[PDB]
């Protein structure tokens, strides 16, 4: 992740090809 955000345990935190962060 970056800090704005957090993603659950299930979840991921991955990076788009657009260059904006997500969830995976």
């Amino acid at each position: 992740c970056e800090g704005n955000f957090y993603c659950p345990a299930e979840k991921f935190c991955c990076k788009t090809r657009t260059g904006q962060w997500g969830c995976c």
